[PDB]
């Protein structure tokens, strides 16, 4: 019989355009994530952010262990970046494929890096974006797509690092085998055609998956950094 995790795939993409690449990725064991940074030192945040994350879930690799790990690392970020002249942060998006014995497979997210499902060709965001945009759909007022380009699309509403306080969202993840988990930033759905990210979402091994993505959003004018993590389940 086959693993729960066949296998996982990481690609980031600075972009023509960003100064820094701010974005930051993890991969390592059951565990997955993406960090999106902001602000002057946004790749301070992102990366401290997952170095902290990574080294709380291996002191305690379970849910409560998980959720403690963000929480320090939200501190730790914060320690460290809260007394500067301007805002600086992090989305977080992490992925514990547990086994069912620990819950089953389980997001914590905070911000706009998304969780999607692929399944049977077909890629839908299971996470909701907390940023203003995002908040428009979780209140059922516009669509996912229209969120893309919608004008404060940019702005959040949740971000780690940025107090000593976070609530970020929890809950299983409804996969199984057969199925593909991507995790992104926000650059993935910047501008590029829906069909063409799924068709790159879809290809059958996941180190070119990783690739086509992030060809894809340059492509199409890479006004992001894009950071992308598949996991093949079974
Ligand atoms: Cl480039
Ligand atoms: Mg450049
Ligand atoms: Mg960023
Ligand atoms: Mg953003
Ligand atoms: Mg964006
Ligand atoms: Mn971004």
């Amino acid at each position: 019989g086959m693993a729960s995790v066949l296998s996982a795939a990481t690609a980031t993409d600075q972009g023509p355009v960003r100064e820094n690449n701010q974005d930051a990725c993890l991969a390592d064991g059951i565990l997955y994530a993406v960090a999106d940074g902001f602000g002057a030192r946004g790749h301070h945040a992102s990366a401290t952010a997952l170095k902290t994350l990574s080294a709380g879930f291996a002191a305690a690799p379970d849910r409560d262990g998980l959720l403690e790990a963000v929480q320090q690392a939200n501190l730790r970020v914060f320690e460290l970046l809260g007394d500067e002249p301007t805002v600086s942060g992090t989305t977080l998006t992490a992925v514990a494929v547990f086994e069912p014995g620990q819950g089953g497979p389980l997001v914590v997210n905070i911000g706009d890096s998304p969780l999607y499902r692929i399944r049977d060709g077909h890629m839908e965001q299971l996470t909701d974006d907390h940023s203003v945009a995002g908040e428009l759909v979780r209140m059922g007022e516009i669509t996912r797509h229209e969120a893309r380009w919608h004008p404060q699309r940019h702005l959040l509403t949740r971000a780690l690092g940025i107090g000593p306080h976070i609530g970020p969202d929890v809950f299983g993840i409804d996969c199984g085998p057969g199925d593909r988990l991507l995790i992104s930033s926000d650059g993935l759905f910047a501008a590029a055609d829906e069909a063409l990210i799924v068709d790159a979402a879809t290809s059958p091994d996941p180190q070119v998956a990783v690739r086509r993505l992030v060809e894809v959003a340059n492509d199409a004018g890479g006004s992001d950094n894009t950071t992308v993590v598949v996991i093949d389940l079974g």
